[PDB]
């Protein structure tokens, strides 16, 4: 439930980070 939904929301943002520094 909220575990996969939570960690998931967290994963997306973690991508954005490495996606801005990584391009």
């Amino acid at each position: 439930d909220a575990l996969t939904l939570s960690s998931a929301m967290w994963f997306s943002w973690g991508v954005l980070l490495n996606s801005g520094i990584g391009e």
